[PDB]
Formats: structure tokens, C-alpha cells, sequence
DNA sequence: GGTCTTCACA
DNA sequence: CCGGTGTGAAGACC
DNA sequence: GGTCTTCACA
DNA sequence: CCGGTGTGAAGACC
């Protein structure tokens, strides 16, 4: 659980544990012994809690405690079963750590929205956690379904297949020439839900914790809305990054850039708005440096110039990330007719 | 020495050593005990042997062999100053590695950029190491000049006022509406010697060794050609990677782009060659990936597209990256006329 | 076609 | 995915 | 001035 | 500046 009960590590399976012995089944051109299974400690640490929908007491929990935690109770288990032998290196915490972060924001994030949906539908706002009521008008046109993007996923799929044309022939007219347009894939995605979806009750209930069937109906609910989303119900992209360093940001700026190209000088949107999440900005200048101009339409000055990265955001707790997303929900949806 | 002589270790003074004990001058925030003075290193393992000029068995060396040993160098001093106690961070080995290998590539540069011009001065080709003479006319109006950029350089103080005048008028527009162009400053650029530096004999000398003193006078050559360079001369800049990840090399790309939309879609010139260098490629899809178009004048589709990165680099030793160095020259100032 | 082993992505 | 670095320029602080 | 301390960059 | 990582998908293999 969330505090490491003995009595539930014992009561676990040897293939369900947060950590893996493979000191006897080494990796081709690794010296791994102990690896971290990351959705083992998700489905652990966060088997019956998400945070900013659980106990005031991790709602209000410093957001650097409760990503962070999966981590050190992974450690005490493997130090209980493997004494004195037990080591893993900073670089593995660091790697788990980020994904983490990541999922669970994501997690947090889709609790809101199925909340934002169950509201627009016409059931009412839940007060278990106590949050401020949108003021905006119901209606049911006005629902979003939060998607994690898989590693090697493109985004372009998404599209309607009238809306993949054009991208298709572009590519393709690069490829003629040996040129290419590569890109790392936003860690996550907003988009409106389409109309066939608009009944379907999976978009408007919550998860109540993290475990292996949540994890993979979060993971997956990217396939469902392929070829189906329009170009400008693209609402929002974030990318999240735990740390930040005066060279790393720069992987952002790039996404940021090369989505803005292919979705405003191709297909006509009004803009795309790129964020970054983070939980430790300090020792850069992140705050000024992504206070930059999208790389497009610079050299011909045709169109309007504005930042590749919308804002750069820092949450203390996990109730601040949702009512931010609430607000941003609140703000956005306005415009759009329903 | 390269081998590490005891009797030369106890001949250094202590603040000459390759490592520096903090323990009773604690950082700020970090946790550093024992710290890699990497010039220290430098002058200690280099201080009398450039690689690709020197002995055969050097030259011949693998290059992931001479790019660590300074490294270990300074471990075993380390191990006999402070007997188990030492101990070195993984990362402030791989930080120290990085600048090593980015360092001892730009003075194998520099060798190479002064035989080339003390031959194209009529002076003759060097021979005590064997490599092939160049076909080209000489003249004095063909000399190359090999430059360290440091960091946070704007790298635009090179060119002459007139074509400075462009791109801060540029920059003023993007600041009025509260916009920005950041960038990270190539790790090296060679450039064409300015007409009043023909005569100069301090670009015809090589280095024996990389000795403070010459340390510094490759750090620091940089100076001497701010407002001199015109946007035309500027024939290669390259990026230095002792390793790459699936992540890490869109950093470059993007200090292509901006590269490339400063020189050629704001001042005319013909074409930026950029390169990367690195010794362990493998892991990743680099040389596939860094196949890509610049983010720039595909908006509406004038200009020709090319290429944003010209090749990546991976040199077995060191002779190899001089002959490239050669031929690299051989072929490019052909087309200077003179 | 079905199971195992490896490799790129992030 | 990230976290531990070495150094040169800017910043107190008399 | 000018000397020691700290911080961002890569 | 970089090196040690977990996982899903593609590549062998009677
Ligand atoms: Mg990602
Ligand atoms: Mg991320
Ligand atoms: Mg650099
Ligand atoms: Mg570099």
C-alpha cells in the first residue's frame, strides 16, 4: 500500500513484487542485478489511492513526497529480501522516478476529466474532495478524454483520414528528397471526445487506484480515438519532466516546434497549446528561456508570431494540478459551441 | 605524463594534482568529497602528446582508449593519495569524459588547421607523421582558423557590424512583442582567417602539448576574430557527443536550425555545414533520425530543402579524424577563389 | 503459428 | 527517463 | 577597487 | 556534460 505494510508484502506473488532478482539471468550488455518493475510499485504504492482525489492528508501532500514514494518502498522491500546484497543504481530511481511522475500526473489528470464529463452530461458535481463548481453551462458536446501516448506514437493517427492526407503527401515529398521529419512523441494529450463516443459510460466514471487493469485502461485508451479526432480539438499538450537542466529543455522545444508546423502551417488550427510540467526548475533559467518564438514562419514573417511553449508550470500539491486543470477546462471550453 | 609516473605525481604541487580534496569546503548544495580537476588532468595526460600527432602507437590507438585516460589517471593518483577513502561519482566522470574527448578533438583541429596553413603560406608540408599532401594552389588568402566557442556565446559577435545590424534588428522585433531566440553555442566552428591575420604566425605554429599556457591559448583564440568574420567564411561547425541517446541528439538538431535560419534565411549565405562527432552511436537510430529537413522555409516551400545535420562522425582513432580534417580542407577551400 | 530473445525509445 | 558535476562570469561586501 | 562566494551552462 | 536504465514491439526459431 501507500505506507509498506509488512503483512501485504508478504502476501505477495513472487512474480507481483517491486523488485526482480536476475542475478541469474543477466541482460545482453547490462551488469543489472535487482531491477525495478515500475508498474509493480504502481500497482502497489497507488493500488487504492490517487492523489488529489484520496485523504486530505495526501491531497495536500508535497507533490515531491508522494513521487518519491514508490521508490523508497521498493528499496525497504528489496532490503528485507535481499540483505547486505541489495543495491540499484541512482540512474534506475532516476528513470522509474520520471515515469512515474508522468503516470501519475496523467492518472490525476483523467480523474479530473471523467469528473469534467460526468458534470456536462447532466449528473451533477462531486464534492467528495471539495472543488469549485464550473460555472460554465453544461452540455454535452463539451466532453475531453485525456490520452497517454504510447513511445513510438506519431499522433498523426489520430487525425481523420481527410486531416492524414495532406500530412501523408508532405511526408512523402520529403521522403522524394531522402529527408525526414522526426519527432519524440508529447507524453500527453488532450483532445475533445468525438460525437460517437458521447454515451459511452468508460469517459465518465473514476479510477479508485492504480492497479494493473487501470493501468492498461489508461495506457490504452489512445487506440479508441484513432482516425477520429479533428485537426482543432487538439486542446492540449503536456510534457512532463520531473527536473530540468539548462540543455535537457530543449527536447520540449523541439516537439513543441515540430507539432506547430505540421498543425498550424499544414492543417490551418488556430494554435497549439504546449506546456511543460515540472517539480524542480532550480539551477536553470527554464522560466526565460522558454519564453521563446515558435521556429516557423520566421524566415517569411507572414503570420502572426507567439511562444512554442505555452507555460511552464511547477505543482506544489496534487489538488493544485487538478484545480489548475479545472480551470484550464473551464477556460477553454467556453469557446467552443455545444 | 601519459602512463602515469609515480615520481612525476610526486613532483606536482598540490594544487597542480589531478584531484582536489573539498572535504572541509563543502559546495553549496552539492555533495561532492573529492573533485576531477579536469584541466589539471589535461595538463598531466596531454601536457606533452597530441593525439594523431605523435608517435604511431598513439596515433593508432582507439579513440574510446586515449578519451579516458585522464580519467583513470587520476583515479589511481587518487587511490594512492587517499587510500580507501576516494571515491568518484559516476556522473562527474562522464561530465569530465564529455570535455575531455570535446577538448582533444579541437586541439587535433587545431594541429591540423596549422600545418594546413603554414603549407598554404609556402612553407612546406610537415612529414615527421605521414599524412597526404593536398592537390590545392596555395595562398596565402586560403588559411583556416579552428575556434573553441565557450559558453554562453552568442557566436554572432564573430561577423562584421553591417551583418550584425540584420540580426539584431531581427532580435529587437522578436523582444518588442516579448519573444526570444535562445540557443546553446556550438561546441567549434572553423572559419576563413580575416585578411589582416594573414600574416600572423601565431596560426602556423602547432601546439607539443596541451599545457595550461596552451590551454588557454586555444580557449581564448576566439577573441582575437570578434567583428571580423564576414557571414560567408563561417565554413564548418561542429557538435561533440562522446555518446548519444534517443533524446539527447535533438539538441543539435535544434542548434541547427537556428543556426541555419540565422546564416541563411536572414543574411544570404549558402549553406551551414553542421556536424556531430561521437565515439558510441550504438543503441539508438542516429544515423537514420539525423537524416532530417530543416524547420525552416518549409512553412510555404520556396527555397530548396537540405539537410539539417551534414553527416555524423564516429573516428576509430585519431589519424583518422586528421585525414578527415584534410580532406575536409582539401575539398571546400577549393572553391575560394585566389 | 506460437514462444522466446533482443533492441530502440524515452 | 533523469541526477550528479567543473568552471567562468556575475554578485555581495568591506 | 578587489577579493571571496555563488550560480547557470553545457 | 553524459551513462545506467524498464518496457513493448519486432525478429529468430521445430
Ligand atoms: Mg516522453
Ligand atoms: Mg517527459
Ligand atoms: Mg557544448
Ligand atoms: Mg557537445
Amino acid at each position: 500500500p501507500f505506507t509498506y505494510s509488512i503483512e501485504a508484502t508478504r502476501n505477495l506473488a513472487t512474480t507481483e513484487r517491486c523488485i526482480q532478482d536476475i542475478r541469474n539471468a543477466p541482460v545482453r550488455n547490462r551488469s543489472t542485478q535487482f531491477q525495478l518493475a515500475q508498474q509493480n510499485m504502481l500497482a502497489y504504492t497507488f493500488g487504492e489511492v490517487i492523489p488529489g482525489f484520496a485523504s486530505a492528508g495526501i491531497n495536500g501532500m508535497d507533490y515531491r513526497d508522494v513521487i518519491g514514494r514508490p521508490v523508497e518502498n521498493a528499496v525497504t522491500e528489496g532490503t528485507h529480501f535481499f540483505r547486505d546484497d541489495f543495491r540499484v543504481d541512482s540512474n534506475a530511481k532516476a528513470k522509474v522516478a520520471g515515469d512515474i511522475f508522468e503516470i501519475v500526473s496523467s492518472a490525476v489528470m483523467w480523474n479530473c476529466a471523467a469528473r469534467w464529463n460526468s458534470l456536462m452530461v447532466g449528473e451533477g458535481w462531486r464534492s467528495q474532495p471539495r472543488y469549485s463548481r464550473p460555472t460554465l453551462s453544461p452540455s454535452p458536446r463539451r466532453q475531453v478524454a485525456v490520452l497517454n501516448l504510447p513511445r513510438s506514437f506519431d499522433w498523426v493517427s489520430l487525425l481523420v483520414p481527410e486531416s492524414q492526407e495532406v500530412i501523408e503527401e508532405f511526408r512523402a515529398g520529403l521522403r522524394k528528397d531522402g529527408l525526414g521529419l522526426p519527432t519524440s512523441t508529447p507524453d500527453l494529450a488532450v483532445v475533445v471526445l468525438p460525437e460517437e463516443f458521447q454515451n459511452d459510460e468508460m469517459w465518465r466514471e473514476e479510477i479508485a487506484g492504480l492497479t494493473r487493469p487501470n493501468q492498461i485502461l489508461l495506457s490504452g485508451a489512445y487506440q479508441r480515438l484513432q482516425g477520429r479526432v479533428q485537426p482543432g480539438e487538439i486542446s492540449l499538450a503536456v510534457a512532463f519532466k520531473r527536473s530540468l537542466r539548462s540543455d535537457r529543455l530543449y527536447q520540449p522545444l523541439y516537439e513543441a516546434n515540430v507539432m506547430q508546423l505540421l498543425l498550424e502551417g499544414k492543417l490551418g488550427a488556430p494554435k497549439v497549446e504546449f506546456e511543460v510540467h515540472t517539480l524542480a526548475p532550480e539551477g536553470t533559467n527554464a522560466f526565460v528561456t522558454y519564453e521563446a518564438a515558435s521556429l516557423y514562419g520566421l524566415a517569411e514573417g507572414r503570420s502572426a508570431v507567439h511562444r512554442a511553449i505555452r507555460e511552464l508550470y511547477v505543482p506544489p500539491t496534487a489538488a493544485d494540478l487538478a484545480r489548475r486543470f479545472f480551470a484550464f477546462l473551464n477556460e477553454r471550453m467556453e469557446l467552443v459551441n455545444g
